């Protein structure tokens, strides 16, 4: 379709983004939003790369790229890629599946979201 939104907030003190899906609203982190940040100005790669030691970081500031995109800065980041709109939404709606999915890749690449976690376990 198009989703195209309306409520726009980045939430600074807690750095959330707030969206809604056609009625929907829902109020998505920062660090999930940073990691699934699929760049588009890349213009010659594209690998999936664990992206990691990122957890603390937060949303700065958000402005329309246009009328297609969402421009998208994270203190953490650099400040580039195109979000698009229906990706945007399709995150809104997805992104607890994606999280759970990505905390395995992070427990098992021996990484983490924190910049210096302690993984004291012995499981495997």
């Amino acid at each position: 379709g198009m989703r195209i939104p309306s409520a726009i907030q980045l939430h600074k003190a807690s750095k959330t983004l707030t969206l809604r899906y056609g009625e929907d609203s829902y109020d998505l982190p920062a660090e999930f939003l940073r990691v699934h940040s699929p760049s588009a100005e890349v213009q010659g790669h594209g690998n999936p790369v664990l992206q990691y030691g990122k957890l603390n970081v937060g949303l700065v500031g958000v402005e329309p790229a246009g009328q297609y995109a969402l421009k998208l800065s994270f203190d953490d980041g650099h400040d580039s890629g195109l979000f698009t709109w229906d990706y945007l939404y399709e995150l809104a709606t997805r992104k607890d599946q994606l999280w759970a999915d990505y905390l395995a890749e992070l427990a098992s690449a021996g990484k983490s979201r924190d910049p210096d976690e302690s993984v004291v376990k012995l499981m495997l």
